């Protein structure tokens, strides 16, 4: 069943999300720039194809559904998010909200404002498209700029009117989530609508637990991200970090461990086209992770197994923890 | 004629451009604004209307050919300035470049990858219309950023490449005409080539002459702009300044008087929508300036011709530099 999630290929049971990754990008870009400059990523077409092939995999992989969580402002491009999605036969689900680099048409706005413009992508629909958002994602990298704390604010009061949840971008050694949850309840919004994201980059399980005690979902969503054997490459150091997958996959087994198997969100933070960060970073990072968004199942899952994590635990993880996250509420 | 300009209708001869207005905008934005949110602007219907009625009011006081200098930035919308210059019968030739606010995928990039992404805009056309950018335009305020003086430099590149010539955005209090000019020059460009805009915002004529002096086009563009009466309105203030639109025209006076007047291109940085500042500007301009881009030709011509300029300098200025200019060279 009955409950529904919108996706870029129209309304789904939440029962067939099956296994889902919930903090993923088909192309991680800015506003029109895939319209502008598509040869920057060889072309739509290249692009489309490379999509279309890494989403198959995670589909033999058992991904049945990805949440691309690009706003506006990391250039999302809905109809190449429905055409992959179709191609492929992975479920995508959309986002609305803004990421760290709002133009200044957004940077200009108020609260009241930002608020009619997520609940036109969560209600009407995407630009002039009708697809829908089932997420609204929004970001901080320390402490809150001034608009970041509207558009936070904005977030809470679109969850609230809608029921779709929010799914945040954190500097996590900064611990960005702490303020992000203060903001969320200072609008009255549940925790249990919120993922406090990128909190795999942190192996601070005092900021982490004290998140999950509070109800808040724990984004550990860049599974592969390390640049282990890349420290000469400063880009991909200064993104990726120096922690192994293990480690960061330990953080699953370590809040599971604490009592917390059903605050955890599990993902990639992976992408099949790059513009906003330097030139060929895709290319460093399909080396690093040739998988793509089947690492998770291929390599997390079978290491979380054999560490002693009981299949059903693994199951509630991938799958009952973003149905119910997922589901409007 | 021979001599061809690129517009949003297609191409047309130089001598068909005529009265021409320098640096004016259909719609201030940002990229991919309107569309995803085209009611910010009432609708997309009502952007294109109030447009029209504002075109053919330029055009009925003798405006013939706008040039339209919304970057990808600005959010320049290609199809919407084809739709308005069809229905008004005004001439409107389009942009590349990047104005103050680029987003990540673009602030990430290299001088060639910039060069690469203005000569697709000039020599292929702008997303997948064909409609070909005939000017770039370019931005500082105050001393360039790193990525400004890359944007420049592509820009000089281009303009090379293609014979298109290059309008500046400045903060003229601060005289950042000398900079942009330091670093053209340092690329080959041409001062002929170049129009160091915003340059009415100040009253600095060692500057100015300066600049003339070197061969620069000095673009007088802000003819309507003031707060005067708004001083309590404080981003009216900020943005319009506190000088009267005699004082603004007094300078068109000043360089032709000083021996300037090929070196003059006079415009008023108008636009019928306004998303990159704050909500109803465009209601406070409006009430400022009804004309809108016919006040040149009704006030400040009269007020030159009054002043004791002949009509034949005044033809000069408003016809024979913007042709020049425009003229690929
Ligand atoms: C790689 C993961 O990034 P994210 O999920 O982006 C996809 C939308 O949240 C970058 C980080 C820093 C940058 O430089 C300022 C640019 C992009
Ligand atoms: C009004 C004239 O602006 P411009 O020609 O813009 C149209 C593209 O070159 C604004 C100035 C400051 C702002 O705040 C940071 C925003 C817009
Ligand atoms: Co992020
Ligand atoms: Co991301
Ligand atoms: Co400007
Ligand atoms: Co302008």
């Amino acid at each position: 069943t009955g409950d529904l999630i919108n996706t870029v290929r129209g309304p789904i049971p939440v029962s067939e999300a099956g296994f889902t990754l919930t903090h993923e990008h088909i192309c991680g870009s800015s506003a029109g720039f895939l319209r502008a400059w598509p040869e920057f990523f060889g072309s739509r077409k290249a692009l489309a194809e490379k999509a279309v092939r890494g989403l198959r995999h995670a589909r033999s992989a058992g991904v049945q559904t990805i949440v691309d969580v690009s706003t506006f402002d990391i250039g999302r491009d809905v109809r190449l998010l429905a055409e992959v999605s179709r191609a492929a036969d992975v479920h995508i689900v959309a986002a609305t909200g803004l990421w760290f680099d709002p133009p200044l048409s957004m940077r200009m706005r108020s609260v009241e404002e930002l608020t009619q413009f997520f609940l036109r992508e969560i209600q009407h629909g995407i630009e002039d498209t009708g697809i829908r958002a089932g997420i609204i994602k929004v970001a901080t990298t320390g402490k809150a700029t001034p608009f970041q704390e509207l558009v936070l604010k904005a977030a809470a009061r679109a969850s609230l009117a809608t029921g779709v949840p929010v799914t945040t971008h954190t500097s996590a050694s900064q611990r960005d989530g702490e303020q992000q949850a203060a903001i969320f309840e200072s609008e009255g919004l549940s925790p249990s609508r919120v993922c406090i994201g990128h909190s795999d980059d942190t192996d601070d399980l005092s900021y982490l637990t004290g998140l999950a005690a509070r109800g808040y979902l724990v984004g550990l969503d860049r599974m592969p991200f390390s640049a282990i054997g890349l420290e000469g490459n400063a880009s991909a150091l200064a993104l990726f970090g120096t922690r192994s997958w293990q480690t960061r996959a330990l953080l699953i087994k370590a809040l599971i461990d604490r009592g917390y198997k059903d605050r955890i969100l599990v993902s990639h933070d992976w992408l099949f086209g790059f513009s906003s960060y330097v030139t060929n970073i895709m290319d460093v990072m399909d080396r690093i992770n040739p998988d793509g968004m089947a690492f998770v199942p291929l390599r997390v899952i079978p290491f979380l197994r054999e560490k002693g994590v009981p299949p059903e635990t693994l199951a509630g993880v991938t799958v009952a923890n973003p149905a119910r996250f997922l589901s409007p509420t």
